[PDB]
């Protein structure tokens, strides 16, 4: 029901609004150069990384970076802090998903467990441009080279995230559309331990129709955006696929490396 | 354009029908479909094979289980052949798509170079069911169980592909439907090295359009099929990466076997 | 380039076969293995000894235990003679080796002058077993015991070769493996009195890269065989020195035997 | 896995680092004096020789040279003074290679028994440049020709060593590299009195895999640095025995010459 779909739509909107602070909307208004209430303090090298330690809030080893826990570490054990934060919001927005919180207790988790990372890169896009990506609330702009120049491992960590973002953003999906896309993802139903599935599908349908008319409407010209959009999902897989294989490395190679429970539990290889 | 979408959809059925031997139709009839006609022989256990292997139109090596390849190695080195074939089938077909042949020969090489697999794993499905799969012109039937009983690298090869058929075939798609879905696979347009993506997406779109109306007209009581059937290429793409991982792996596991040369080159890998 | 390697192998294999009539495959077909075909006349005692040459395919002297020469010596002398044929064999296989002839002869000789012995014990390793050693076209089999009961500086010369063997043999290597293994020795590059090592050193590396891919291939389950192998040019390097000890030790014995000249020459000592 | 491999090594390095004092790196500092910090005090003859006993703590005689003990013996003992200490480090280190102590006691010792020397000559290498060898905690220095003149025996009890050092050094391997090749050494598999080897073997294989990768990574240009480095494994033994056999002489030649607790036990011909 159209009238019920705009409802469904609009319904997921405010939620996304209330579960996530850095909307694509704000995150884009901190990337262009137009308004300069406060632009993003940019990070491109060490002098700046450090300079941004004072200018920006980085509750980590302020002075050196080498001998007392190298930086890539602090820069990596950083995302993992934002991380916890993501699943916080993410899960939250999932709580609001129509009928979602009804399904098997065991499954909801699964849904979150996986779809949480896939959703992390979905969002993440609106956070970056081909010059770099914003950090800590978009209160800063870490450059693409700064990262690219890092230690043998982590060094390739993000570089493979732009090609996706660049393209994903190229569809020009505003906020109003994201939430529902963030909705579908979650109600996938093709995950391990998926106890009872048809329901998660009945839901995902609700949100596949909804989201559908949202593109047509919100993007009259964006012919085939839906198909185009749903397609992106594969992109998001490999990325999550690959990412994992990294934490697969990193930890059995960084055994002092801690890991918050929500992550400890979603960080499940394969 | 409706009517035009109507004919495109037919255009492709015809050709597909002409470029493709074992269809989902005739397969079904044979598989889970009764039609107790010219039923196939079955392989349910290692010997049950040998004691059947001599009962079919193969072409390469006789039943030699000692210093002459083991079941495993011979069944895969058999897919390859068959795949190698359908490659041309998908090729001749591809040469029937509106505007295709008009593409640059490099992209035509590309479009085909990657989508072939996806095309393949999708069609393999018209021969699968939870229990097994058609073999040798579907003149036989390999069991998911039997197959499961094979050498270490090969054992869990189909198990996860089998899962796909489950979900893919769950859509109960008919040939006229696969006919376009398969056309979309060829002109995916995101492939590496395409030098003219404009047109490749121009056609494809006219195909997503053509597809949609199809899935509609023939499945009026099943919404989001299109959007479902679409959000399936990620499963395929997923498989694609597996094959090429469960394979590259075998490269440095069967190189000594440089007794493949001309047959090894006539095949290469895909 | 793996293609390059996979062939160098068969090339050298070929030549190992063409150059070396008796192989392991056979020194094994008649050794402990069965194939009960051309059973090797055994020598367990001094008594069987004399009763043997009157049947053994030897060419020169008869089992003259009528105050005509003495056994041990006689049984030793039969070795050095063998090795002389050996050298021919090996001196030929040498030619098969990539640009082994493009090197200054003031090295080619050396390489052979020094390697030869090693290649002599490496093959002997295949003619034995914890229980003995094949003799005369393997058309015979001297015991591990009988030889122990031999004269003062003789009844305890091979033991180490046996002690050795075992180990080596345990790599269940095949002549196709050994071909390449032999090659790598020849171009040992660390031979004293070398003139232009560069080329040599280069080749042996190619060889080393061929051998290495071999074991990886030929033997898929046994890592570090390659290493467990290069750890063997050492034992051989030792055993070789035995060959000297008894020799410069033999001088003080079989010497005044001036009814030898053009024979103690044809064989000299190496 | 390359993950578990780049780790063993990493572990194996600090070990080396925290066990063996003067490193190859710290050493190559001294030898290449483009610095001033604390240059060595070189001994090029008796003239100079009696000066190290001024700025250096030469635990040996300074007044008269022959009667109340001569110079060669006054050095040799000094050589084997490090020996006892050579024990320490490795012995200490030995207990760091995973699964070491986990072996049957006796067997443990064996690895130490013999391998205790090959490392020594391995570690002495980094100590010496074509022109000589550092001595006394890297402070003092003892020339080649200086030692090349000593009493009849010792006279050349180093010349051949240098050669090896000279040649070995050229592997341009560092401590990361060594530590492992030091681990592989101890972790033999062909020692006189090895009850249970499959284990020893299974352990080295591990160190050997680590090693392999380590060399690639660190020396991407260094073609075959592996095989080559393993080749040296032979070389080290020649010297060993030669030291072994010429340490004999000095024994029955100099009957009062003692052989501190440790040394004796790890000293045995054959
Ligand atoms: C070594 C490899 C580094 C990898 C990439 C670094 C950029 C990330 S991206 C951004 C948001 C986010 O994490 N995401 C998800 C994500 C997951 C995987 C990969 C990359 C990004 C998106 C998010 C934002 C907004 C809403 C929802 C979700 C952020 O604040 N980042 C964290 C860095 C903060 C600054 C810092 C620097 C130095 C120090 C110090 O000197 O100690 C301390 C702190
Ligand atoms: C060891 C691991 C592999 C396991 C899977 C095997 C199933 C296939 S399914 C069928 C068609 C096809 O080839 N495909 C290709 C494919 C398969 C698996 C994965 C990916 C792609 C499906 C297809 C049909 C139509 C069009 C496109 C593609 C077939 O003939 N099969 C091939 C085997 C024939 C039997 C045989 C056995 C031994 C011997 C002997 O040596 O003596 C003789 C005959
Ligand atoms: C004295 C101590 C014992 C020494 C070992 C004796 C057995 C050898 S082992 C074998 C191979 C070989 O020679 N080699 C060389 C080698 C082995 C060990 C050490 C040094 C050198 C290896 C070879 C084989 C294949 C290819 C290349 C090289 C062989 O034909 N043998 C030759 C002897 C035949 C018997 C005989 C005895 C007496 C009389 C009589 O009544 O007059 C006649 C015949
Ligand atoms: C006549 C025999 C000559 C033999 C070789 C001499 C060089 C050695 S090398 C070095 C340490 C070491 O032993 N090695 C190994 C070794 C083994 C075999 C041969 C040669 C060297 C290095 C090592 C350390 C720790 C671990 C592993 C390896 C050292 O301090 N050296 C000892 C001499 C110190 C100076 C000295 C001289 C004169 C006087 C006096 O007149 O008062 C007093 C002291």
């Amino acid at each position: 029901e159209s009238a019920d779909l705009r409802a469904l739509a609009k319904h997921l909107y405010d939620s996304y609004i209330k579960s996530f602070p850095l909307t694509k909307a704000k995150a884009r208004a901190i990337l262009t150069g137009k308004t300069t209430d406060k632009s993003p303090f940019v990070i491109y090298d060490m002098n700046s990384l450090m300079m941004g330690e004072d200018k920006i809030k980085f509750k980590h080893i302020t002075p050196l970076q080498e001998q007392s826990k190298e930086v890539a570490i602090r820069i990596f054990q950083g995302c993992q802090f934002r991380s916890v934060e993501a699943v916080q919001e993410i899960t939250e927005y999932a709580k609001s998903i129509p009928g979602f919180v009804n399904l098997d207790l065991n499954d909801q988790v699964t849904l979150l467990k996986y779809g949480v990372h896939e959703i992390i890169y979905t969002m993440l896009a609106s956070l970056m441009n081909k010059d770099g990506v914003l950090i800590s609330e978009g209160q800063g702009f870490m450059t693409r080279e700064f990262l690219k120049s890092l230690r043998k491992p982590f060094g390739d960590f993000m570089e493979p995230k732009f090609e996706f973002a660049v393209k994903f953003n190229a569809l020009e999906l505003d906020d109003s559309d994201l939430a529902i896309f963030i909705a579908v993802i979650i109600l996938s139903g093709d995950r391990p331990g998926l106890l009872n599935v048809k329901p998660i599908e009945d839901i995902q349908d609700n949100l596949l129709q909804a989201l559908e008319l949202q593109l047509k409407l919100n993007h009259p010209e964006s012919s085939q955006l839906f198909a185009k959009l749903l397609q992106k999902m594969t992109d998001l897989r490999q990325i999550v696929t690959e990412h994992v294989q990294l934490l697969q490395v990193i930890k059995k190679t960084e055994t002092d490396m801690s890991l918050h429970p929500l992550l400890q539990e979603i960080y499940k290889d394969l």
